[PDB]
């Protein structure tokens, strides 16, 4: 039970004698010789040598009891493969004693471990330290250096990435090197205090050039891309607005002050992977990726916000009004040939404009249907259009409910219309807030109200007896429902001669609706509508910017190649020694700030 | 959606009474006939209680939401 | 075995998991001497235990015992409705029957070992309707479709119970409940002062 | 009552949850009896309810535990 032993000596640390005294036994056990030395000081069963053991477990004396530890496996020169185990669990595999140093915050044995010959670049390639659900698992980046800067351990941090052995371009299992692994540790302020900003500038300073910040995880995103899809709008503002004045790390910078003057300053954005013009952009994952529902701050970011009013300004403020314009008149010639329906020239361009309109719409939608609340509209534009081209047929055919359709088309088109009041900034913050108020609202009303009114139809229609006469409104279900409708419209008259024949339960039950409905449920609605229009005012501003965006991105991409790149935002900017990327010029003002300008392109302010 | 009938037997039959009617509902003055002489009755209500929905429930109350948030400001 | 963000407690759960005469648990939820059960429900120990019970049974006797009182309603709706001015049919009448009493015992033995009771009152005041509704039917009483018909309308109204199933109907149901109390009853008073003394007024 | 109701109705939901489990029979309770016993001390072996949580502020070597492997 020597090995037993030394594990509860060690593991617990009463003194250091205890674990001096089993070591001599070791040592002058097994001379009687490296591979079962470890046997008689390993854990069989997952692989923990003492050493983790000993960390697992810090006293205030697992510095001494450490050094002894590895002052002996280097006494018998067994040293490599006794501080550089890892587990054998299939839940820890791969975790060194380096991993437990740096989680347990042991600075001291760290330093001591990798001064020793510990291997830094050890992956903790396991289903613990890589997750799949939330609170079994941590995620930080399967290595000691990921594990540094996630725990917020910057002189841990500092001493890996000086070893001339750790090997920061290396990536996890998922595919993500620290700068990844940092974008998803990143919280925010509220749960973080915003120390992964500061890792993930010392550690891209510290490697200074571009080869972290350009790889891909094996979802093909880099850092930037990943802040954007992961919805960290602090690390995205400190990737997308990154301006070093350092001149021996000038080319790892994303927007370059080229010429400030005094308040005003004029900025030049970097736009590599930000514009739309790749695979998945910041701009385009910012506008559209909704597994987040934080697409919220990450909008006004600098070069995002003028790079949305350049694409509105240049031309997707024309194709807007454009399609406005086609699906308006679309509209009214639905209208006209319903209203001038049957009970030329300019005609039948006019009719077979909405069976072409309709058809593009259709295959649009649909094409975008089956490639997917936001998209409300997708499915209302498509119903719309298949309802239209229903009818045609319908009618092409001798059906006489090609009208129920195109009544429906036409009725269906002028709600679409909501769609386009996102153009206006007034207009569009009163749709969000028209789409708040019957989703929040509306429905809810609704349901309750016709529990209430086919409850109350089914009780007072219950009550009446059966005349020989129509001599009772109540009479069915139906009418009865009628004119409980009515009722709360304020509409017909009120007899309350129904011939009950319990006139006064059926009295005490239409008074009961009445209160149910116009005094409580109506009243009820308006004071819940003032408590939705009061909390949306504070969002509307933000998703109907968000809206925008969605349609400036899709009418961007309805563009032909030589139109996305005669418009193609940006002027390509001489901004390094050899960099000469793609820019955005964002002139500013700025009062409080006093300082001395050193760091330009152009020393002279245009 | 309304027939041509051959007689008045019907309150939305013109674009105008049906906008006639239909504004008489909001202010809650007329009566409710739902036989209107329509070929689909069942759209023909369900456009009506649409109607009604999205003035009565919808804009009126969203009216006095909104006039509150101005009152306030 | 805390690691890093990540710790796990074991929270001890001896006097506080219902399993024992007056927990810390079934105290917290029930006692109305203090009326700030409002902070202790969300206590770590507490809130895991409420929600393990609810995802281990009482979300199904939950979506079991509306369902029963659902179609308890339908049955005595449709009994209104089609009323004369089986065998599918007389088990559902049967059941109503039965469910009625089963209520009647449950919420009545609750209510005289006793705002929050409300809903004991309306159970047992409908399901004595139903039971009396079905005595004056099998004798030879016509007043059984006074009885029934506010059976049926009180089952609708009791039908708010279940709301609380979910978060936003049971918000929504908390604050009509509420609204009822704070404003509707004070309104109805006041306009019924005004209804009166004007009609009075009028009349002469 | 907006500010309150998601407290009114977790009371109300949860006195539901207390009801349904007294109606349940000696067996039913004891099958479901959440929590699962949990070695705590030299020997306490009280039952216990595991709760996972994740904190990024309060940074501390941790001393405290029972199991040194993070399952
Ligand atoms: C479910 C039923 C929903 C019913 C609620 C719907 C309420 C909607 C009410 C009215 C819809 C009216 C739509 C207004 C359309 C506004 C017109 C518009 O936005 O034009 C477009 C914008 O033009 P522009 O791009 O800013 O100017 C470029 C000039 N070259
Ligand atoms: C005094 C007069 C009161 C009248 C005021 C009543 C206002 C309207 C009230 C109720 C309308 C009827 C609503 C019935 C709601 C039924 C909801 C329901 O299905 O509950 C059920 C719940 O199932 P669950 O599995 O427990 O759900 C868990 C999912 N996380
Ligand atoms: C969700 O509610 C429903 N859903 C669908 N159908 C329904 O009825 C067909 C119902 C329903 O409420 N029925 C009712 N029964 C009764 C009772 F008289 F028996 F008490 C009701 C009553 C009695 C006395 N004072 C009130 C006021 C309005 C003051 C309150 N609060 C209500 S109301
Ligand atoms: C609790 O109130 C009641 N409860 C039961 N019955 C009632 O009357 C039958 C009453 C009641 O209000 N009676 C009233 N009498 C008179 C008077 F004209 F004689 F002065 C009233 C009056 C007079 C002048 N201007 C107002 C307005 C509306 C402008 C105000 N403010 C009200 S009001």
């Amino acid at each position: 039970r020597l090995k037993k032993r030394i594990f509860a000596a060690v593991s617990e640390g009463c003194v250091e004698e205890l674990v001096e005294l089993l070591v001599e036994l070791q040592e002058l056990c097994r001379r009687r010789v490296p591979d079962f030395l470890m046997h008689k000081l390993t854990a069989s069963d997952t692989g923990k040598t003492c050493l983790m053991k000993a960390l697992l477990n810090i006293n205030p004396n697992t510095k001494e009891i450490v050094r002894i530890l590895l002052a002996f496996a280097e006494e018998n020169d067994i040293l490599g493969r006794f501080i550089n185990a890892e587990y054998t669990e299939e839940a820890y595999e791969g975790q060194t004693a380096l991993n437990i140093a740096i989680e347990r915050r042991q600075g001291d044995i760290a330093a001591l471990l990798i001064a020793a010959g510990a291997d830094v670049n050890a992956h903790a390639k396991g289903a613990f330290f890589n997750p799949k659900y939330q609170h079994e698992g941590f995620y930080f980046g399967e290595t000691p250096l990921a594990l540094a800067a996630c725990t917020n351990q910057p002189e841990i941090v500092q001493l890996l990435m000086e070893h001339e052995q750790t090997d920061i371009t290396s990536r996890d299992s998922r595919g993500n090197n620290i700068l990844h692994a940092l974008v998803t540790v990143a919280e925010d302020f509220k749960t973080q205090n915003d120390f992964v900003k500061r890792m993930y500038d010392m550690i891209l300073l510290r490697s200074g050039n571009w080869e972290l910040e350009t790889t891909r995880n094996n979802d093909g995103l880099t850092p930037l891309q990943l802040a954007a899809k992961m919805g960290k709008a602090e690390i995205l503002k400190y990737i997308l607005s990154r301006e070093i004045k350092e001149k021996r790390l000038r080319s790892l910078s994303r927007k370059f002050t080229d010429w400030a003057y005094g308040p005003v300053s004029s900025s030049l954005y970097d736009l590599t992977n930000v514009d739309t013009t790749t695979d998945n952009s910041v701009l385009e994952i910012t506008v559209y990726n909704t597994n987040i529902d934080n697409r919220h701050e990450m909008l006004t970011l600098e070069p995002l916000h003028t790079l949305l009013h350049m694409k509105w300004k240049k031309f997707a403020k024309h194709m807007f009004f454009l399609s406005f314009c086609f699906y308006f008149f679309y509209n009214i010639t639905l209208t006209l040939v319903s209203y001038y329906r049957p009970r030329g020239w300019l005609q039948l361009l006019g009719r077979m404009f909405v069976l072409i309109w309709a058809m593009c719409i259709s295959v649009k939608e649909g094409i975008a249907i089956f490639l997917l609340s936001d998209a409300w509209f997708h499915f209302v534009f498509f119903i719309q259009a298949v309802l239209v081209i229903l009818s045609v047929f319908l009618y092409l055919f001798a059906y006489k409910e090609y009208l129920a359709c195109l009544v429906l088309a036409m009725a269906l088109g002028w709600a679409n219309m909501l769609y386009y009041t996102r153009g206006f900034q007034s207009m569009g913050m009163y749709s969000v807030m028209i789409q708040k108020v019957i989703l929040h609202d509306v429905l809810k009303f609704l349901f309750v109200y016709i529990v209430f009114l086919l409850g109350f139809g089914v009780a007072l229609a219950s009550l009446i007896e059966k005349c020989p006469k129509d001599c009772s409104s109540y009479g069915s279900f139906s009418d009865a429902v009628l004119e409980l409708f009515k009722l709360t419209i304020g509409l017909g008259d009120l007899n309350i001669q129904q011939n009950s024949k319990y006139p006064i339960l059926f009295l005490f039950l239409l008074i009961t609706y009445v209160i149910l409905t116009f005094v409580l449920l109506l009243n009820m609605l308006i004071a819940l509508m003032g408590e939705t229009v009061e909390n949306v005012s504070k969002e509307s501003e933000r998703i109907w910017r968000l809206q925008r965006a969605r349609t400036i991105l899709e009418f961007e991409k309805m563009l032909p190649e030589w139109l996305r790149s005669r418009f193609r935002m940006g002027e390509l900017c001489k901004v390094a020694e050899d960099d000469f990327r793609l820019c955005l010029r964002i002139n500013e003002v700025k009062w409080t700030e006093w300082k001395t300008h050193v760091s330009f392109l152009n020393e002279d302010p245009g």
